[PDB]
């Protein structure tokens, strides 16, 4: 995920912190395994780091339950959804053309100019209900 | 909009308030609409009735992007998705089975035992382009 500004070494090392897992993540997190790692960097830092990634859209967003927004580095760039367990924080690269026809369909019929649809889908994974 | 607790004059102001708009609004909106109708109502009681109410199911809430809860009542009980113009605030509920048909072969393709899909979706109305 390159950066508009000059690379420094806590840019780089978010970065590197961000394509290293695969799970969704906040601020708060993020910054813990940094630290524990040996990064020694700031909350803020890593706040404007990641508001500037999202800003580019190199990283997807997803706001919790509660309402703080998590973000994980996807590999596909393209349009796509993720399916996330809470359990296990994985996310799955699913994507549908039906639902895009079918939110440019109710936009048109309604005379929407513009349709921004905002789709996640939480569940549970097999070896989640097992024990 | 029957409330579990026993039948008192700030359930029935909060429920009759809701019912009269029409629109997605905040908790504090709707206290200082109360408030501007006479009813001289609390704070937390809208927050403690209203979170009473969701759990109930007989309201309908969403998350605003910023991270603030907007909640709205909708005369239909059967399951629905809503359209929100950020720029007016009003919404409009639909309900279309191809979003159903996807989250269940998503599902059964991926083994999860159950999900819960939130598809709430975001567009300007004519309204907004009139001038
Ligand atoms: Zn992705
Ligand atoms: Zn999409
Ligand atoms: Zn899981
Ligand atoms: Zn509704
Ligand atoms: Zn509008
Ligand atoms: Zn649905």
């Amino acid at each position: 995920p390159p950066v508009k500004g000059r690379a420094t070494r806590q840019r780089a090392a978010v970065s590197a912190a961000l394509q290293e897992v695969e799970e969704f993540r906040s601020a708060q997190e993020l910054h813990d395994m940094l630290k524990h790692k040996g990064d020694a960097v700031g909350l803020t830092t890593v706040y404007r780091t990641l508001q500037s990634l999202a800003d580019a859209g190199e990283v997807d967003v997803l706001r919790t339950a509660e309402g703080e927004s998590v973000y994980r580095r996807c590999s596909t760039g393209d349009h796509h959804h993720h399916l996330v367990c809470r359990a296990c924080g994985k996310a799955v690269e699913v994507e549908g053309p039906a639902v895009e026809k079918w939110a440019e369909a109710i936009a048109a019929e309604h005379g929407y100019v513009n349709v921004a649809h905002t789709v996640e889908i939480f569940g549970t994974c097999a070896d989640c209900a097992g024990a």
